[PDB]
């Protein structure tokens, strides 16, 4: 089998992107944010918190003849954004762009944090890590990708996103059509639940190519590009006018800036990130300083090429035996 769905940006900044996912009998299609970097498929529903329920389409699990409660089964989780959410977990038919799933977990929020409540556009989080980070107790869950592998025809899903227009998540094959040139593949360390590989290294603009490796996730689910401090101020120096900013909470610009690219390695090959892909506009609003979209790890733990980063390229997530990722020019 397969699955192919379109994936659309919630704002005009691609803050996120929204995934249409049908659960339960008869379907109930919520938008959900598809993540590569977490495990939980969790949705608000008619369990969660009234006052925390701000326009979001909700599951209702006792419309659906399909679903079945999880006995016992409870979920918490915490984000790297430090927005969280947790609840209790029914079982029911999820699909994907015409890809199924019976008996899935879907996490039902009994209660939200402030920052998914104030977003009326992501109804939930759709995890497609490894399925060693879901958080159900007593019995750990599987992710979506996880229970639909061994039926897709190859165990694979692929991630398109798109600057400022929307994209595309496959399920079960390779669209030969959606990329230019080869797709480079790179080894998968699953040790922490992640995509996580190590990327060869970078140069901005129109500069030499830096050597050096640069451990970090392939993760749909961040905003930015999240990289060492060295990488990132060499970015920005390149940028008159750049500052890192303490109370802003990172690198700013002037928006009158044209801004460079940025190119990671993949192996032998070279992605480059366009400098309008790193423009995440006014701080606030009416204001002439910017927000940059390449941003220090130091202190996160881990680097993240989110999606910044991830929107250029054609990205293969292969769920074989031994994982792997692969990346393309598109």
């Amino acid at each position: 089998s397969t699955g192919s769905a379109t994936t659309t940006p919630i704002d005009s900044l691609d803050d996120a992107y929204i995934t249409p996912v049908q659960i339960g009998t008869p379907a109930q299609t919520l938008n959900l944010d598809f993540d590569t970097g977490s495990s939980d498929l969790w949705v608000f529903s008619s369990e969660t918190t009234a006052s925390e329920v701000d326009g979001q389409t909700i599951y209702t699990p006792s419309k659906s003849t399909t679903a079945k409660l999880l006995s016992g089964a409870t979920w918490s989780i915490s984000y790297g954004d430090g927005s969280s959410s947790s609840g209790d977990v029914y079982t029911d038919t999820v699909s994907v762009g015409g890809l199924t799933v019976t008996g899935q977990a879907v996490e039902s929020a009994k209660k939200v944090s402030s920052s998914f409540t104030e977003d009326s556009t992501i109804d939930g989080l759709l995890g497609l890590a490894f399925s060693t980070l879901n958080t159900v107790s007593p019995t750990q869950q599987k992710t979506f990708f996880d229970n639909a592998k061994a039926s897709l025809d190859s165990p694979v899903f692929t991630a398109d996103l798109g600057y400022h227009a929307p994209g595309t998540y496959n399920f079960g094959f390779i669209d030969t059509t959606a990329y230019t040139g080869s797709i480079t593949y790179t080894a998968v360390s699953t040790k922490q639940g992640f995509w996580e590989w190590t990327s060869t290294g970078y140069a901005v603009g129109s500069g030499t190519f830096k050597s050096t490796s640069i451990d970090g996730i392939a993760d749909t689910g961040t905003t930015l590009l999240y990289l060492p401090a060295t990488v990132v101020s060499a970015y920005w120096a390149q940028v008159s006018g750049a500052k890192s900013s303490s109370s802003v909470g990172g690198y700013v610009f002037p928006c009158s800036a044209t801004l460079p690219s940025f190119t990671f390695g993949v192996g032998s090959a070279r992605i480059v990130i366009p400098g309008d892909y790193i423009d995440f506009g006014p701080i606030s609003t009416g204001s002439s300083s910017c927000f940059g979209g390449i941003q220090s790890s130091a202190g996160i733990g881990i680097n993240i090429f989110g999606d910044v980063a991830l929107k250029a390229a054609f990205v293969v997530f292969n769920g074989a035996t031994t994982p792997t990722l692969g990346f393309a020019s598109k």
